[PDB]
């Protein structure tokens, strides 16, 4: 089923894209079931809430003393070589905190990679609800 792996911190780059240090390989990895607005990539500028979600991210595992790596059950890695999980900061799941803060979006939905699309569902709404940041 799901296991998740440990892993250790290099960079963290912004909102859904941090590196790591997978099975001593530098890796970069993309947070699986979420999109967060952009800081830089000039073909849509920075948009609202893009340098919140960044420094949400940079927090959560810079201050994280365990990180965990949980793939799910589909392709591993995107078509630029990004590894495609679920990370965990002590236990937490990043890509879970950010949509419950409003800080992303529940987006790029690919079967069967979708194991937890329904507890980031559940939590989008709740912020939706809220009207937290990209909601507000
Ligand atoms: C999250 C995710 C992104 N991607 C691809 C889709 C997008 O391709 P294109 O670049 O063609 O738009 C890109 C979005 O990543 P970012 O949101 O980091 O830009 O990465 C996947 O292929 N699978 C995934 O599960
Ligand atoms: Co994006």
């Amino acid at each position: 089923k799901l296991h998740k792996e440990p892993a250790t911190l290099i960079k963290a780059i912004d909102g859904d894209t941090v590196k790591l240090m997978y099975k001593g390989q530098p890796m970069t990895f993309r947070l699986l079931l979420v999109d967060t607005p952009e800081t830089k990539h000039p073909k849509k500028g920075v948009e609202k809430y893009g340098p919140e979600a960044s420094a949400f991210t940079k927090k959560m595992v810079e201050n994280a003393k365990k990180i965990e790596v949980e793939f799910d059950k589909g392709q591993r890695t995107d078509k630029y070589g990004r590894g495609l999980a679920y990370i965990y900061a002590d236990g937490k799941m990043v890509n879970e905190a950010l949509v419950r803060q409003g800080l992303a979006k529940v987006a790029y939905v690919y079967k069967p990679n979708n194991t937890h699309e329904q507890h980031l569902r559940k939590s989008e709404a709740q912020a939706k609800k809220e009207k937290l940041n990209i909601w507000s």
